[PDB]
């Protein structure tokens, strides 16, 4: 079955034909559409289904479907299966893992970049201290100096449920937060809890408003530890305004890398529950999300007051006024300081060319409209009038518990 | 089965059980959702009569009494032998009241029990539905002071003597393709402006002419007729502080009234239902104004403000956007014609998915249309989970009469 989308701009029409070797679930029915909803041990027996689907998309992408090598390569996953009950990726297969898993992040606007995409396999890592290692070099070569390099790291997959490496931050950079007594937070509210745990386990917190989180880091299924990122591992970028000079008195700043450490990795039917991957930012992201949220930073009032504008009617659209102010200070800030950022006018944009280009040589590009469209001034980006199809297809990026639920704890 | 929202900026969680009485279907399967596709007998008819008069009676609170049983009978009686049955006023009332109720891509919905409901089912002609439809329209505009109304033509029969409103919205600006080959006006109406070229209508080629009324009745060929200019309500567009504003030209009609929707209550299709409320100030001054196959003006005014248009990374479209809206929200305030800001009309819907939640079990709602289409993220409907599905009495859409009706 052949499915069709239009774009209502410019009156495009695409077809799609990916969605049938979708085999994952939406959320949805016929009689009810899940689509804003935020989230909605295998055994041999689902384990060689879900490898031979793999290798068979690997063997094809390379033009050697059906080859010796192909059906070789099948068997020795089968054999290992059965005797061991998991198996090892080939270096070659992971790479295509997880270019793949990105290719396919329905959510992701970024993706006309997924072809480069630097794997660091770290599957021999065995301890703490050597994932921390991995992280260091994970977070200096995707830096870069500000002339930021997509990269993931990927960590031993999961065997019985039991040995689980596990990132405990959110993402590897994110600035600590602190409920006070009187019920204001200091820093950001987002990661207050995952800060509580950080204290907990011994991190001496020095309670500002930006202040860097340590990494907290499970490996082999063990009690997590603490280790602090070098400081001058950590590029950062103080906010200023072109033509605002009181801006820069606001005391914001924000780190270049956005490194995303608690996703799960899924390939063949394997588990990757420790996979940091990082890109570079969309400016929205800081200008829009983490600072303008009422649960986040929220500086809309502070920016507006100062801006002198009419406060007293919601419909002088003050909020709107200061929200476009900060987002023109954050993009000329990292271009000032050559940290690699994109506007949403040119992501979306870079975005409608990538799904065109996938519906012609990939017959389709799952895509979550929800999510894709900016959390400002969505009718002015193309995307917001583009239909979107979306679908599950692996390998595949999937959301896990925060390992504090879960964990075990050895004393 | 019983499903849970959640607003993940106030934590607050709603249990939605509403959505186990849905009929119809959404598009969406477990392998594939479609939440952005824009569009995704006798027999039969019983049913669909027993299930409204079921949810009728409930509201009234007399599930199970004898005038339910009776009208159940009554109705039973009717469609054997006539195939079809009429609403009581009543009935009526209550099916359009709720048909908005049910809209799942309205964020106005707080309003949904206050519609004046006009019931034109004695209509039979063309002039009487021009008349009808000027009723309305004073009605509703009532000097700036909006209020919602609905006017309801006589139900489909044999589906060959239908009314139809072949005009989109009742007022709406012209569209004209230039021999430039640009487009003078609306470029949204620039097909039906050319069939009502050709039935006769003398056009004066501005950039925002009203246009004329096409009715249709009983399956007639439609008729044009000019709206008293007097009851088109009209605000010319200035800024409270750019003087240069003004000179831009531009204006937009008080009135948002929908025409070309069917009505379906109890199996009834009502295929001439024109409805109204008021703007809420993006329709216009986001969609209408700056959409790039709209009046498409972000370009002459960021050229009016001196912003750098060198790089999309200025902002400057999205510098543009706002003033142009503070200027349309200030203009219509300034004139006293009824407008609601998109801060205003989402905090108010999100006031009422929690009053639905309460007294009903829930509230179908289309996120992609909820959220409005500037400063998503800074309104709360933004952070709000909606589930959405399809309850009857609901608006529908239907095919362009013209290609449907046959000369
Ligand atoms: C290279 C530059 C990239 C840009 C500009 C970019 C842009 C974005 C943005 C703006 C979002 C939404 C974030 C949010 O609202 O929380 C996102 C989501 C996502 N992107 Fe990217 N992306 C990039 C690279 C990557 C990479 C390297 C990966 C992994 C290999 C990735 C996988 C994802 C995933 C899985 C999500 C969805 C996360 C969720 O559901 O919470 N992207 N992308
Ligand atoms: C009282 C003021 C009202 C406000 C502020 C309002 C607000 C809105 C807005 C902003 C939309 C999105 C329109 C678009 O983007 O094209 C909408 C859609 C809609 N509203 Fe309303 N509404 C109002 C009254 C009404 C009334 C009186 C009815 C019917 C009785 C109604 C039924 C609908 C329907 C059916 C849609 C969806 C139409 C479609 O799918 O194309 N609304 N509402
Ligand atoms: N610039 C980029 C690049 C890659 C990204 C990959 C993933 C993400 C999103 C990670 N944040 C999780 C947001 C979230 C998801 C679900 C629930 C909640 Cl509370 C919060 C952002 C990215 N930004
Ligand atoms: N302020 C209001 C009140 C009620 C409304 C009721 C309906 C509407 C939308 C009418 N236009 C339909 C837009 C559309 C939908 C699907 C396809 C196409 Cl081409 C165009 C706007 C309203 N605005
Ligand atoms: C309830 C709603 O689904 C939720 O707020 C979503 C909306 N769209 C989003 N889009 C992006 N990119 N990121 C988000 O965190 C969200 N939040
Ligand atoms: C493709 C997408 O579904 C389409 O552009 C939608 C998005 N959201 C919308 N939201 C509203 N209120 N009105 C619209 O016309 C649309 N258009
Ligand atoms: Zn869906």
């Amino acid at each position: 079955r052949f499915l069709k989308v239009k774009n209502w701009e410019t009156d495009v029409v695409l077809t799609d034909t990916l969605h049938l070797k979708s085999t994952l679930e939406t959320g949805c029915t016929e009689h009810i559409c899940m689509g804003s909803i935020m989230l909605p041990v295998r055994t041999k027996d689902q384990l060689f289904p879900l490898a031979k689907e793999f290798l068979d998309q690997y063997y094809s992408s390379i033009k050697r479907f059906g080859s010796k090598a192909h059906m070789d390569r099948l068997e020795e996953v089968n054999k290992e299966i059965e005797s061991t009950s998991t198996y090892q990726l080939k270096d070659t297969e992971l790479i295509y893992g997880a270019k793949h898993a990105w290719r396919n992040a329905s959510r992701c606007v970024g993706r006309i970049q997924w072809s480069k995409l630097q794997v660091f396999d770290a599957r021999d890592c065995t301890t703490a201290h050597g994932m921390f290692n991995y992280i260091c070099n994970h977070v200096k070569y995707a830096t870069n100096k500000g002339n930021l390099r997509s990269a993931i790291t990927i960590f031993p997959q999961r065997t019985d449920g039991k040995h689980d490496f596990r990132v405990w931050n959110s993402q590897l950079i994110r600035y600590a937060g602190y409920k006070q007594p009187d019920g204001s937070t200091l820093g950001d509210p987002a990661n207050v809890q995952f800060t509580e745990i950080c204290i907990q386990q011994g991190w001496k917190a020095p309670r500002g408003r930006f202040d860097v989180l340590p990494l907290l880091l499970q490996a082999n299924g063990n009690d997590p530890e603490l280790f602090q990122i070098p400081p001058e591992l950590v590029l950062e970028v103080p906010i200023r305004h072109p033509k605002f000079d009181w801006f820069k008195d606001l005391g914001l700043k924000w780190y270049g890398l956005p490194a995303v450490s608690n996703m799960l990795l899924e390939i063949g039917g394997l588990e990757f529950s420790a996979c940091p991957f990082s890109g570079w930012y969309m400016g929205t992201e800081i200008g829009v999300r983490d600072y303008c949220d009422n649960s986040r930073y929220n500086i809309l009032e502070e920016v507006a007051k100062k801006m002198d504008l009419d406060m007293r009617k919601t419909s002088s659209l003050w909020k709107d006024q200061a929200l476009v102010e900060i987002n023109i200070a954050v993009l000329y800030s990292f271009q000032s300081d050559k940290v690699t950022i994109v506007d949403h006018h040119s992501a979306t944009e870079s975005f409608i060319k990538h799904m065109e280009n996938e519906y012609r040589c990939r017959g389709g590009c799952p895509a979550d409209w929800v999510w894709i469209v900016p959390p400002m001034s969505g009718s002015i980006t193309p995307v917001f009038h583009q239909e979107m199809l979306n679908y599950r297809l692996t390998p595949s990026f999937e959301y896990q518990p925060d390992p504090w639920n879960t964990h075990v704890w050895k004393g």
